[PDB]
């Protein structure tokens, strides 16, 4: 019996079901979106979210008496427990993470996925530079401007806040540096180098993701 | 004269002289976009824009009389026949797609046309996903700030808006983000990883792209 | 005596002579853009500049002498004659292009700037392409929008420049489309797949000039 | 006695401790920039700065010890050198940027900084030749707008900083160009050829790293 619940659990039609299943409740939930649906139907989309959940949670069930410690080793597995967990019980918005499911159950999204997720160890020197970089600035925004500008420097996690938006130029000058400049003339010394700084390590981040991909092709 | 009209229609001054025909058109569209021009010479212009439409209806008639079914499975000719299609009757304006067809015409033109095109099928897994990705943060975010902020967030199709905007950092802080801390405070916390992960991906799409067409060169 | 004007025309210092004199009078156009400087020695920046404007065509008449054609036929001394020509009378300002001598004077400058040039051949079909795009959607928007917003697409320049703007992502949404949508609730269907035409050329123009560059160290 | 100083130096485990230190020191410099913290705890962390300082100034002295020349010719010690000078007297805030230590202290740290740091004299050609454009752009500007618009041009150094922002694309239309235009109309005809060098020209910096880092790999 152990045998047959894992020759039902790992069937191509088991998953091309639970496939099936995932598509007809994202379609759901963007329906749900709609007040108006809701007014008319809002009855029967909740009955159909409910079985939906009890189905993955039975599943997943099965899937643990298939495999006993596997289940837990597996970072797929381990989403997936993880996301129905969560919907089990802002939690009700976050049920809506159950849609990315998708990508663990289809083959193609795991694939590109874990090809996403392998770039990122390669990484790991250059973001931790860029951390205490961030920080450190942080650190000296807040002394410089805090008083100030308390809504943009006031504490360091509104001048994390603020570094991290001229790092993406969104509006780093007329918006930012231009307003300090009227208070405090000699703020561009502070960002200029920064803004240098801080698309340079980009740069270098991309270059690296770059070459390090041919170096596994070549 | 089956072949004699085959020999007509692939002719380089037949090419030439539909190249040379489209090239004068949007000269006549461009000078059409002005009103002062339209009072002295729109009768001129509104009759070369109809001769030039029966010609290019009396050609595409004389190349399926020259290709039966080729011509149906053909990218180009489906493109030209259905531009042709869209100016013989919002619509007024659309006449003017018509210019693409330098593209079809020119050989050059197809050649970077058709090499851009090839790039795309190779990109067809990071979309999905992409895709997926904005859909479940569309679905979040009409339901985290849609009742309190309907011209951002109202719906699902208001919310992809503001979604794809804020991945093209475009005001993303000063006219989305900061205004929604004012109510909701830790609404960054749904934001920054948004971008983080859109940038990312953004990021392996583009080198993606290069290591393919650096493994058809090598 | 030809063979003695050569001699002194092509020796080391005289180049040098010509580069530290470009330096100087870079200095002096810096100094000019003051005010008060030019109270006090503003007497003496012009007739510094009166001095080397006079040598720098002294000095392109002896490279006459001493190359016929060849002079004519090279872009960097095309270059030189066609900026000592320019100041030699907006034209105020445009005798500040002088400066661009210090590229044609250094060989390092030569260096990387032929590199750049050589790089743009391999964009001219990509380039046409987008411009045909441009062009096309210049005229669309022009009609589509022209009359109820004047200012940014009321002719066809105007349209040009706010598309080019677009293409930078420069208040894409907060100042154009979302002012138009306003009106023209559907005004999205226009931008985003221009947005993403758009996008997407420019990468693979990037794209390619990283493999042209590859190809040739390969 | 030299012998036993420099084995002491030289151990893991005097490193691992400087490390220690500065993890701690960052954790207080964090602690810091809050005002209620410093009301209750402002005298410890002050006091555990000091003591700090004292630290890395006797560490530094045992390093000079162990090193005669070598110290001075070595870049990183160099760095911590010139740090632990500015902090043993804006300088309150410059003190902050003993954090960077870690970067001197950690191998990884050093690895992918000095990798960085390498990358830059490949640089060195194009960093000059755009220092040159906008220096030569900025004297334009300053001529051509700088009576009219005191604020972004009045200056050679204010007309640094605008050109700089065009160049980043951060508000160059809505913010600059178009505000222009209403008094010069054809002030496009300066921006856009300058948006479009400088774009180039960025693109070919970052062409030129990524093709220098394949070449140290082939
Ligand atoms: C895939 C491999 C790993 C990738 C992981 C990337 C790691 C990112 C590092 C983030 C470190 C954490 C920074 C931090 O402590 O943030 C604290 C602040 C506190 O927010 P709070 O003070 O509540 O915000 C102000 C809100 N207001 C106006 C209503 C008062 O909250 C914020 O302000 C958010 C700040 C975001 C700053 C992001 C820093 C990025 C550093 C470089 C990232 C990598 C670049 C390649
Ligand atoms: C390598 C660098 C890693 C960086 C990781 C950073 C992660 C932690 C950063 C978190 C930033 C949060 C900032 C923030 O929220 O500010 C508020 C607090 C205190 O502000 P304050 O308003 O005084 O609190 C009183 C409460 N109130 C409102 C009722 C008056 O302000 C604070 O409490 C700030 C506490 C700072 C903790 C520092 C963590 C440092 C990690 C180790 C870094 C080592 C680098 C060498
Ligand atoms: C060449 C290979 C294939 C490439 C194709 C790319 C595929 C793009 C996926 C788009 C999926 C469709 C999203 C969608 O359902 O859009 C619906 C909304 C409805 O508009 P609506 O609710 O009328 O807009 C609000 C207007 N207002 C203020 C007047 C009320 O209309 C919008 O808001 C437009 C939303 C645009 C979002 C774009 C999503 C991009 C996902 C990632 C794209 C690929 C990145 C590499
Ligand atoms: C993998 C993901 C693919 C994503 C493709 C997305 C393409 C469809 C998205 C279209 C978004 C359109 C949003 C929109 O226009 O909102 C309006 C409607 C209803 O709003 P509401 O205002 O209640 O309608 C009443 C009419 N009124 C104004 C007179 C009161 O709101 C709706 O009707 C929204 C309907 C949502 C349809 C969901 C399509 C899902 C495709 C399958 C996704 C599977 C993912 C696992
Ligand atoms: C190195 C190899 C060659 C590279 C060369 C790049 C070629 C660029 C193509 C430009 C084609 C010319 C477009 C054109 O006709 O522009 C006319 C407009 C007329 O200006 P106007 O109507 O006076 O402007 C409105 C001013 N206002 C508010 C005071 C009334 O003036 C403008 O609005 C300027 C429009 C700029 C549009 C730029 C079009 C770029 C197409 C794609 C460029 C290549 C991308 C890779
Ligand atoms: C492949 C495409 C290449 C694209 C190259 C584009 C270069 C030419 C575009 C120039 C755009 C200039 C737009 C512009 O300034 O609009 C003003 C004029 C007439 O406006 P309007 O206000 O009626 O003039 C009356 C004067 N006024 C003010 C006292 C009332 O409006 C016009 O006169 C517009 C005239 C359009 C000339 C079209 C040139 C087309 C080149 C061939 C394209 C073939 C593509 C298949
Ligand atoms: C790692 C290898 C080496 C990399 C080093 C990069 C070299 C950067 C070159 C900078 C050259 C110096 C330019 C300069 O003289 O700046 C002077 C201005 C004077 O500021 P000031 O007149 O006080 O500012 C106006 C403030 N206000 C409103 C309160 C009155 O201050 C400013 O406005 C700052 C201007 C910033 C312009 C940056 C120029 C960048 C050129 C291209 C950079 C390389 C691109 C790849
Ligand atoms: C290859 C190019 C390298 C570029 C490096 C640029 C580094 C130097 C640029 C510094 C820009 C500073 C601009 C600035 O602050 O403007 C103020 C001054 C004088 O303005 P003004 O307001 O008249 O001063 C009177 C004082 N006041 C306020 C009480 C009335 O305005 C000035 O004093 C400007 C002085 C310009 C010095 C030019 C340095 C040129 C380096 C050599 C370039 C050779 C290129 C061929
Ligand atoms: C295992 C991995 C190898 C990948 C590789 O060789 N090529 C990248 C593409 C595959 C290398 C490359 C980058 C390395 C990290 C950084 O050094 C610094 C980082 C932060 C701290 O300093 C502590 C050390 C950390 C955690 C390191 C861990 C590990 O050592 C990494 C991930
Ligand atoms: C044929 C093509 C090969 C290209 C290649 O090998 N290198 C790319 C450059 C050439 C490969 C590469 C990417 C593949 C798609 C993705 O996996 C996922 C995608 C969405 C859904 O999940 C359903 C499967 C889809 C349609 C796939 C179709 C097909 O399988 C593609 C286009
Ligand atoms: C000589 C040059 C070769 C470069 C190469 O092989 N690799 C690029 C890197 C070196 C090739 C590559 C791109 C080519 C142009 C485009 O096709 C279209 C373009 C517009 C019109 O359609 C008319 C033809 C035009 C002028 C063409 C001219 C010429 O034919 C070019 C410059
Ligand atoms: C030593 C270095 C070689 C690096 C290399 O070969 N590949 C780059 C990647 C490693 C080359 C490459 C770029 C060169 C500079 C530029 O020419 C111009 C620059 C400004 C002035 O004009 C004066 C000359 C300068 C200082 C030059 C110095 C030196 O000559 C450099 C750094
Ligand atoms: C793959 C990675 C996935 C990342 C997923 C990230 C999801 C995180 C969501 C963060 C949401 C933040 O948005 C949060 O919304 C709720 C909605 O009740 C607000 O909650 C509350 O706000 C204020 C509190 O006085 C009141 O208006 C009200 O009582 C309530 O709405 C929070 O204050 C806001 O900050
Ligand atoms: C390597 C490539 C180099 C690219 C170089 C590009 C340089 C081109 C400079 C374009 C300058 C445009 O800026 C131009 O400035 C002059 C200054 O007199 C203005 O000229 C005039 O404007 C109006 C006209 O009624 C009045 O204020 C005044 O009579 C006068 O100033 C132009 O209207 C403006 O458009
Ligand atoms: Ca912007």
């Amino acid at each position: 019996m152990y045998l047959r619940i894992t020759n039902i659990v790992e069937s191509s039609f088991f998953t091309k079901f639970i496939i099936y299943l995932i598509v007809l409740n994202g379609i759901t939930m963007g329906l749900e979106t709609s007040k108006t649906f809701m007014q008319s139907f809002g009855v029967y989309t909740t009955l159909f979210k409910q079985i939906v959940i009890t189905i993955f949670t039975i599943e997943i069930i099965l899937r643990i008496y298939v495999h006993r410690i596997s289940f837990f080793k597996d970072p797929w597995s381990l989403f997936d427990f993880f996301v129905v967990a969560i919907s089990l019980v802002i939690l009700r918005v976050l049920r809506v993470l159950r849609l990315f499911r998708l990508v663990t159950a289809v083959p193609q999204m795991r694939k590109i996925v874990s090809a996403l997720i392998s770039v990122i160890p390669g990484m790991l020197s250059v973001i931790a530079l860029m951390t205490l970089f961030f920080y450190i600035f942080a650190i000296m925004a807040t002394q410089l401007f805090g008083e100030r500008f308390p809504e943009w420097f006031g504490t360091l996690g509104e001048s994390f806040y603020t570094l991290f938006q001229v790092m993406t130029l969104e509006s780093w000058s007329m918006g930012i540096v231009r307003p300090l400049m009227e208070v405090y003339p000699y703020a561009w010394v502070f960002f200029i180098p920064f803004i240098f700084v801080v698309t340079f390590v980009m740069i270098n981040l991309v270059v690296a993701i770059i070459v390090d991909a041919m170096a596994i092709l070549n």
